RNA sequence: UCUU
């Protein structure tokens, strides 16, 4: 299957493939990283694992917006 | 929060 993962404007402090790697890598069947120097994208296999990784890593306490991750479950390439 |  196919899925893509969008990062919010948090990593506007310089960023590397390794920032999105630390976020998501031990999830799903994987595909590729498309890091961009303002905020990156990921494109991975298994969208349900990408969505389970959002609620794992982007988990939030009542202290405002500290993490922003969003799935686009486009099963198309 | 949808792509130097």
């Amino acid at each position: 299957p196919k899925s893509r993962l969008f990062i919010g404007n948090l990593p506007l402090k310089n960023v590397s493939k390794e920032d999105l790697f630390r976020i998501f890598s031990p999830y799903g069947h994987i595909m590729q990283i498309n890091i961009k120097n303002a905020f990156g994208f990921i494109q991975f296999d298994n969208p349900q694992s990408v969505r389970d990784a959002i609620e794992c890593e982007s988990q939030e306490m009542n202290f405002g917006k500290k993490l922003i991750l969003e799935v686009s479950s486009s099963n198309a390439r």
